């Protein structure tokens, strides 16, 4: 009959539309795999100034949803020996040895416990390697390596870089030409082809002005993919059958959901994060709230990795200065969603529509 679609179309309404008017987010893709199916549903304008709507196929910016593709490199780098996460950073880069990079291990940087790394390069260091390896170069742990998270793109990205020096060729090499293709993804870009421009949903700031992200260092590790919601849902069907790709590419996407710490409610992976499911929206707001993302936290380092399997939810933030994005999924449940838009709106908000698509899909 049509009611299970029209059920669906009425839920993921209900949970978008009143988000997307208080927020005033012009465009917003869902895409949700329920039951081994896709269910697309796009709102809005991929642009205001030229009134091209969203489509399932409309690229936005995923901004650190990025980490979790450069984990699954990582994985990749992992699980065919040419890296262990116990390696000291300096072994894959012979400019940091002799730098504090000695004591630091891969799975540190991967996970944001490094000492201190802050969230963002500073200003002063532009889109070029000599710059990039100074600052690894003249950095100084905070505190102790493996004491407290403070989320960090020079962390994830150092590792991320490691990753594909550890394989021999470049990072963004390595993404367009091996992991992309491997997951399936060609709707999925670095660096959007002149020719798929069309497709690149403007994004809006304050004021409206327009944003798209600009170069930035390591930027492709850790926040330059852009994608669509249809391609980032093959992705999360991906992690949600690792088994239906070739036994490389599986068990890249195995090691990204492995747990090592936690703080708080959230187990940390590499790049997704997870969470017990059920649990309540409050939670899940607050593992995913800004001082999670800006201040230190200590961690409950884990006696053995953990499965991030089963009854869990493991999801990811993403944000550039002109679009939000937020994905989700359950392994025991064969659920995922994908939520992408052209403003940059808080992460709470984000949350409150999977959140309610989800409790909907249950009820
Ligand atoms: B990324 O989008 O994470 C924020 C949403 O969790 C990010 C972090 C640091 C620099 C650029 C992008
Ligand atoms: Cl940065």
């Amino acid at each position: 009959g049509e009611a299970p679609a029209d059920r669906l179309k009425a839920l993921v309404d209900a949970a978008v539309q009143p988000v997307m008017k208080a927020n005033d987010i012009p465009g917003l893709a869902v895409a949700i795999s329920l039951k081994g199916e896709p269910h697309y549903f796009s709102y809005g304008l991929a642009s205001k100034e030229d009134g091209r709507r969203v489509t399932p196929e409309t690229l936005f910016e995923i901004g650190s949803v990025s980490k979790t593709f450069t984990a699954t490199l990582a994985g990749y780098a992992l699980t065919q020996d040419k890296m262990r996460l116990d390696d000291r950073a300096s072994q894959h880069w012979p400019a940091l040895q002799g730098s504090r990079f000695d004591g630091i291990s891969l799975l540190d940087l991967a996970t944001y416990t490094a000492g201190g790394l802050p969230l963002q390069f500073p200003d002063s260091v532009q889109k070029d390697q000599a710059q990039i390896r100074d600052y690894y170069r003249q950095w100084q742990p905070t505190y102790a390596p493996g004491s407290q998270r403070l989320y960090s793109n020079p962390s994830i990205g150092l590792f991320g870089y490691l990753a594909a020096r550890s394989l021999g060729q470049p990072f963004e090499r390595l993404m367009e030409q091996q992991v992309f293709p491997a997951l399936g993804l060609e709707q999925t870009h670095l660096d959007v082809p002149e020719a798929a421009l069309a497709q690149y949903a403007q994004g809006y700031g304050k004021d409206d002005r327009p944003l798209r992200v600009g170069p930035g260092p390591l930027d492709a590790e850790g926040y330059g993919v852009k994608t669509s919601a249809a391609d980032l849902l093959r992705f999360v069907d991906a992690n949600l059958h690792p088994e239906r790709l070739d036994r490389p590419w599986a068990q890249a996407l195995d090691a990204t959901h492995r747990g090592y710490y936690k703080v708080g409610d959230m187990t940390q992976g590499l790049g997704w994060e997870a969470y017990d499911w059920p649990i309540s929206l409050k939670r899940l707001q607050a593992g995913n709230s800004t001082p999670m993302a800006l201040q230190p936290h200590r961690i409950a380092r884990l006696p053995a990795p953990q499965a991030l399997e089963g009854q869990r939810l493991l999801n990811k933030t993403g944000s550039t200065n002109g679009f939000g994005a937020y994905v989700a999924f359950v392994p025991g449940r064969d659920l995922g969603l994908v939520i992408l838009a052209n403003r940059n709106y808080p992460n709470a908000e984000r949350v409150k529509i999977a959140y309610a698509i989800l409790s909907g899909l249950e009820q």
